[PDB]
């Protein structure tokens, strides 16, 4: 019964779909029984940057949704000095939760399509992510959509019986740069996200051991394992975009003139 009012429109809470920092996510219901997300903000203790950085996602979010439809939708929202509302729409479920249920070859270069157009368009507007990963995205309309620019709080699913970031997508120049970033990073994390989305797997999700992983993906002696398969252009996209070096890994204008992309079929 628990219900949000923004602006002047009444919405029912179904369930909670996640929560971050000091926000939520809920799945609700318009008053014409239409389904929603609305993404709720709790200023009230906050400090002036990540003030800014909710200002940040809400201009670029209603900047960028005018370029592309692979852009979740802000639809309204509401901001005062104490909280936040966003009314978005609402996907059927992250990618990352639903690549681990255990995909149709279509389905898969359909999907990267969405990711590139995404991405593609958030570079066009001068924003780099660098923190790509498969909860990023959200399965909807039978597309994948883009949820965050990695501006602001990323926020983690909510399950029923209550229980961790990952780290198998950071590209090698994140790692190097301890001691502004390329475009070409988020190629890298794409590339993970593809390699996983036809190989079961991460390239390192293997060395479970998190510093011996770090080394790994900057190791320019360690070879990432390609096992042969039926769409060889499939094969030299996952190549190109895991190449180590920045300047020699592929862009994301020229992935969209590549076969796997251009050539309809296998
Ligand atoms: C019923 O919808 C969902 C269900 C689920 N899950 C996961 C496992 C179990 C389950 O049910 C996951 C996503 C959705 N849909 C959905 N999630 C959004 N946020 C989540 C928060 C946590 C991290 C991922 C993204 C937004 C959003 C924002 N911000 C704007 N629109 C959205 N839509």
């Amino acid at each position: 019964n628990e219900c949000i009012s923004v602006k002047g429109r009444i919405y029912s809470i179904l369930k909670q779909i996640g929560s971050g920092g000091s926000s939520k996510v809920f799945q609700v219901l318009n008053e014409k029984k239409q389904i929603y997300a609305i993404k709720y903000v709790n200023l009230e203790e906050a400090d002036n940057q990540t003030l800014d950085s909710y200002r940040n996602e809400i201009a670029y979010l209603n900047k960028l949704q005018q370029h592309s439809d692979k852009i979740i939708r802000l639809y309204d929202y509401e901001i005062t000095d104490q909280y936040i509302y966003m009314v978005m729409e609402c996907g059927n479920i992250d990618l990352n939760s639903w690549l681990k249920k255990k995909i149709d070859p279509w389905e898969r270069k359909s999907y990267w399509k969405n990711m590139l157009e995404a991405v593609h368009t958030i570079h066009q507007h001068g924003i780099v992510h660098s923190d790509l990963k498969p909860a990023n995205f959200l399965i909807v309309d039978g597309m994948l959509k883009l949820i965050d620019f990695g501006i602001a709080n990323q926020m983690q699913p909510d399950t029923t019986s209550v229980v961790v970031g990952t780290v198998n997508y950071m590209p090698p120049e994140a790692i190097k740069d301890m001691s502004k970033i390329s475009p070409k990073s988020d190629v890298w994390s794409l590339g993970c996200i593809l390699y996983y989305m036809t190989y079961g797997k991460t390239p390192f999700q293997q060395i479970i051991n998190q510093i011996s992983k770090l080394h790994a993906i900057i190791d320019p002696n360690h070879e990432i394992e390609f096992p042969d398969i039926p769409e060889k252009d499939l094969q030299d996209v996952l190549k190109c975009c895991l190449k180590r070096d920045p300047k020699q890994r592929i862009s994301i204008p020229e992935l969209l003139a590549h076969p796997y992309v251009q050539i309809q079929t296998l």
